[PDB]
């Protein structure tokens, strides 16, 4: 160089007949530097309170795809800072160009279906940035997206490096089949880039870091599909 | 180098016999740069999403007080980045110490009472930020501070120096002599310090820049002090 609020107990949702698709969407946008000379180089718009719901649509739009699952952990290791530098996402993104590693923002969203009855802890770490929603409202509303994208709720995580909060984590309540709204948004600002993202439950010692058989999409319908479950 | 949601018709409050007390609350605390030679000098806890909410209590405690009035504006000209430099806030916020007026971070709340009814334009800038709750719910509960003072809502209006957003507007209709809850978030991280907070509405052609007659500080009471005209 459902309610918005966050939760333990959040809302899930209940597919029909449509078997759920495997993975999550995703879109990747880019994340320009500040000119030349500027100090500091980077770009603090990351930062500003809207971007993560309005302010990244303003940015040119890389690609959107679908299919996103697996292991979706990340480091890039930059060889300068101030300086766009090519790499690749993970095979798991589903994403085979190059992007510039070091400066781009990156929204994913789906759904988590569970596999244990119970509680749940998700742990987070980003470098720059991993915004967490989950939950129906606090993400946005089952088989709704279309009506309640922009309209997520305070963070359940939120990881921001450099900060006081490098790594975070979630506790939640969760029932095993049911499919919850969940929402990840990621932003490089600069020079090196991580993401992490696992999970582990109080009934084993296993951490989930392959979220193959976890992650899903679900069609939007008129009605939605509210969780059948809860009473 | 009242709902949390912004709005268009905010509700506000009916206090009771006690007379309304001359001015707003006001809260200063500290906002160290980070270590010498970090790359930038200045810290970005300050736009932190919860900086506003919780984060800002960790650190220093420099002053409370109250009868804050007048025209609350001030423009700090330092003369060396990433340096602490002592300046003094205008005599309407009734602080006579110096404090480091280069980084610092300024909390004031209380009503405002407007003197015409229609609609309000509210005019914002800052340097570094300023953000504004307004409304029942939006800032806090009527005469109900101490149950809803970290569970403002979205901000009805936000000025970030150097962003997108570095002059921001609110727009509201509003009762004359109701009491809306008010609250304003104020931080310089480094360097030039700003803060211009006025209004206009669509009765006259003058720019209120004297707040006086307009800021007030009311008793929080056990039932509270919804207000009693709308309907
Ligand atoms: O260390 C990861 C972190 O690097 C920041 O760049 C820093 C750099 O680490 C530091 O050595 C230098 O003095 O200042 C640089 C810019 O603030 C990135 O900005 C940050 O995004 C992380 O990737
Ligand atoms: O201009 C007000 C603005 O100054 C920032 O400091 C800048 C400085 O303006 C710029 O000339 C220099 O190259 O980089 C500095 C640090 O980013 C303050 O950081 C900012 O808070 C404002 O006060
Ligand atoms: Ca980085
Ligand atoms: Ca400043
Ligand atoms: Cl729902
Ligand atoms: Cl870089
Ligand atoms: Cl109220
Ligand atoms: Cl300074
Ligand atoms: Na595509
Ligand atoms: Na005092």
């Amino acid at each position: 160089h459902a309610s918005k609020d966050p939760t333990t107990f959040p809302l899930g949702c209940s597919p029909d007949i449509t078997t759920p698709k495997k993975g999550l969407s995703m879109e990747l946008y880019s994340y320009d530097f500040r000119k030349k000379g500027s100090y500091p180089c980077w770009d603090a718009a990351y930062l500003d309170p809207n971007y993560p719901r309005t302010g990244y649509k303003s940015h040119r739009l890389l690609a959107k795809v679908d299919g996103v699952t697996g292991n979706i952990n990340f480091y890039y290791h930059a060889t300068k800072g101030c300086t766009p530098q090519l790499g690749h996402l993970p095979a798991s993104y589903n994403y085979p160009k190059p992007l510039t590693m070091t400066n781009f923002t990156m929204l994913l969203y789906g759904y988590f279906r569970p596999k244990v009855t119970g509680f749940h802890t998700f742990t987070i770490s980003a470098d720059d940035l991993l915004f967490v929603n989950f939950g129906a409202g606090n993400a946005f509303d089952c088989c709704r997206r279309d009506s309640s994208a922009d309209h997520f709720g305070n963070y359940q995580a939120y990881a921001i490096w450099g900060s006081k909060t490098a790594k975070d984590e979630l506790t939640v309540h969760l029932d095993a089949g049911v499919y919850y709204p969940i929402r990840l948004f990621y932003n490089n600002r600069d020079y090196h880039g991580a993401l992490s993202f696992t999970f582990k439950t109080e009934s084993n010692e296993n951490t989930v870091s392959d979220f193959s058989e976890y992650f899903f999409s679900l069609d939007d319908t008129e009605e939605g599909c509210p969780g059948l479950i809860s009473y």
